[PDB]
């Protein structure tokens, strides 16, 4: 009995700027289950394979730099409509954007550096999950709270 | 019309997940003055008189039962349109529709599980205050900061 | 030994001072379980009955005057040694002395004002929550995460 | 861009000083300028001076000057625009869960701050409130993590 | 009357570290007053007679060059015993010894970059306050809750 | 100096991987590797292997694979002995508030986290639990005002 899931990442501002454990709280307080997480610093390929549907964008060959200009924390979390759901917490991919209240609302300015990094599509998050992670990295187990987060 | 009341009542979900704690925070930070809190494990005919009013619907039976399976956190809290800014407060019934930075938005996921109910209307508060208190429960005191919160 | 039980009131001035929420909230997160939970003005009749011990002190006269100023939040709360660990929780009854991590080293100055009780002992726990509450406002269940609290 | 930021006589009273600053530090605005006093009801005549013809002008006057403010100005990208944003909308009722008014207070009356409308009104709050040897220039040392 | 005053200054790496806010918090959420507060770059003079008593330790030169690299906040906080009190808050000195819960314990590790200052005596608090504000810096008004926080 | 740092099962449950987190982060520690698994029965042998002929042995490696654990490296001055201080002691019950085990738990066998002992039992864990490539050298962009 598997539930949607996404692949979040905290991108290297968000770990320079200390904010790591305020972005898990989020996940964590909101009823999402952490299925897995990592922290490394992903290699420019890794990263233009990530971001391979905008390698014609003119901000790609920047972006990719950027990602790989410290280490990130890579997730996976578990729930339903995580996807979409994932999505709003973060708020709009551009910080300008975003509603006081959401992950880039509440903590940071500009595009270029938007701290965080959530799947678009359930499509998306299965391929960001298989090239983020191995299999054995999903770790299955049933949260203690379950019951009173889902009838 | 700063005499408004309104009926808040933290549901199992959200006394099973520690949220009691938050959601009292978030009313008193706002400026709303409680008046009265009870803690107790509503009986099925009391809840069944509660939800009268969604008695034919097709999630009723369930609703009742999720709302006996553990003791709520009945409360009366006053202020200029609390009714209103209340639910505003708690975020949309449904938590899907609920935004970042609203209890639900924050904290829950599913309908079913939605850790709160605020009254939806002055009449239906002044119903629920009723059943859930008798009122020699309902406390008057003064505010050390009115004079801040109201002009 | 985990059912040991303590009586924890928030007193008038934690009430005007809005950190019922905050207190609360520590409580929860160590792990205890709220067992009984009420608001009122304790009667001067009442209050000489709950601080019967201190009757001949220079400051009862005063305490008691203090304690009726306004409605405080009365609660049991439930768990291993909770009488004992209640007690380092709130820190020193002197605020001056209380240690920064405190309830009271955190939020309050003054003894004569130093916003919460905690009973001292197992026995005037027991009649501390005789006092207050009725044994059916006593509630029973069972906390999600007893498990992952206690081997 | 800079803007001003006061925090209103019953956001002081109401302890919430630490909590708004903290909103502002942890966005990424960089903290140029603060200061604490009593401003003088003729301080407040020439910054609410638009207004000195309305019957509200003496009570708003008397509010402002009933407690002391905390005057800020604020740096960043778009930080006129943002601050407003992170207020919320002038009218608390309207103010939505997540923004200082909306998390903080009730009525338009007591809505604990203040933030300017545009960068033409910040130059002319800035100036008023503040000598320019107050604005302290200085880099955060993570200025490239919060921008480009 | 007037109650005791101390000086607390939040160092260069406070304020370059984001911690302006949670350490007003902090004094707030205590019950002291704000009495005086303003945010400025300090000359080597300046800080060098702030510091006088230090003068012959090896830590005083590199001391008054730190303090000087970039801007400070200083303010004026009232209260009982808040000399005493306001050093207990921000914890020993060296953030070695400085324990969970206070300023230091939170948020610091090493000694040449303890994030704060506060005075360390009535005398001393009365010499900073004089070096630091004007007279009309320092603003009387009363707090609301002034008779919540002292009997 | 470098310590090991583990978010132990009831941790995970109990929904403080976050909370926990943000007290290093904000101590001024970087976090230098981090990873997510249920250990297995193997692993966890290894790293109590001192205590793998006492009764409560059994038990206590059953406990510790019932759910995943967040394992951790923090670096900083004195982190260890640090580290050790902010978890608060072995014993809930004696643990102060404002620590971690003082604020968030109750009992010795449920007691949330791990740090290493000693600079010989940081280096043991962090070699039994991470691969050196996992290990990441990055400068924190504030190191120059948490160090002189």
């Amino acid at each position: 009995a598997n539930l949607e899931r996404t692949f979040i990442a905290i991108k290297p501002d968000g770990v320079q700027r200390g904010l790591v454990g305020e972005i898990i709280k989020r996940f964590e307080q909101k009823g999402f289950r952490l299925v897995a997480m990592k922290f490394l610093r992903a290699s420019e390929e890794h990263l233009k394979q990530h971001y391979i549907d905008l390698k014609d964008r003119p901000f790609f060959p920047g972006l990719v730099k950027y990602m790989n200009s410290g280490p990130v924390v890579a997730m996976v979390w578990e729930g339903l409509n995580v996807v979409k759901t994932g999505r709003v917490m973060l708020g709009e991919t551009n910080p300008a954007d975003s509603k006081p209240g959401t992950i880039r609302g509440d903590f940071c300015i500009q595009v270029g550096r938007n701290i965080i990094h959530g799947s678009d599509s359930v499509k998306s998050a299965e391929k960001e999950i298989s090239l983020w992670f191995k299999p054995e990295e999903l770790v299955d187990y049933k949260s203690c709270a379950h019951d009173w987060v889902y009838e």
